Parts: structure tokens; C-alpha cells; sequence
């Protein structure tokens, strides 16, 4: 199976180019930020804070140097969001080499919600 068409069995996935813009995103986070993609643009860091591992840059070449460790990731919404901003994702980081491709596949985590 291809990794875009495994990622779909997951609502709360993302999948990356090598500059980290984003190229696909799962059915959780299409719902709370898809409506900003066409203003807000396609890169990680406009929609996304990496919480663990600590202290890596949202940089390809560092998080993929770290790719067999845990991720966990907050969200940033766009607009005034009390509500969804903070949330956190946790979940695995995978390289595609074939794609030069990050897949992030994770679940939410709602111990401080």
C-alpha cells in the first residue's frame, strides 16, 4: 500500500514534502484547521508546536534524525481559540525515502483538555 493511502485509515495524521509544507492531512485536523489552509498557507510550523522529542527544531533534517522516537505535537489554531489551541497530539514520526516523505500518525491526548 502506498504511505498516502495507509495514512487515511487515520483521522489524525500528516504527511509532509522535505521542506515540512504540508501534502496531506487526516479527516481530525481537516475538521479543526482545513478551513484556514487556503489563507494560512501549508507549512508545519503555522499549524502545529513539537512538544517531544524536546528541544528539536522543526527542521526535516533534525526530525529525521530523531524519527524512532516518540512524537507529540500541540496544536495551533488559527484565530482567537481557547478552545483547540494547546491540544496535543501524541503519536509516531516515519520517513519514506522512496517520497522523501514524514508521516506523523498519532491520537489525541486528552489527560489536559
Amino acid at each position: 500500500i502506498g504511505v498516502a493511502s495507509f495514512a487515511k485509515a487515520f483521522p489524525w495524521h500528516f504527511i509532509t514534502d522535505k521542506r515540512l509544507e504540508l501534502v496531506q492531512l487526516g479527516a481530525g485536523f481537516m475538521r479543526l484547521f482545513g478551513t484556514h489552509l487556503a489563507t494560512h498557507g501549508s507549512s508545519l510550523g503555522t499549524y502545529f508546536r513539537l512538544l517531544r522529542p524536546r528541544g528539536v527544531p522543526l527542521d526535516f533534517r533534525e526530525i529525521l534524525k530523531r524519527v524512532n522516537t516518540p512524537f507529540m505535537f500541540a496544536l495551533k489554531m488559527p484565530g482567537s481559540t481557547a478552545l483547540a489551541e494547546g491540544l496535543e497530539i501524541k503519536g509516531q514520526m516515519v520517513f519514506a525515502a522512496e517520497s522523501d516523505s514524514l508521516l506523523f500518525v498519532g491520537s489525541p491526548f486528552l489527560d489536559g483538555l
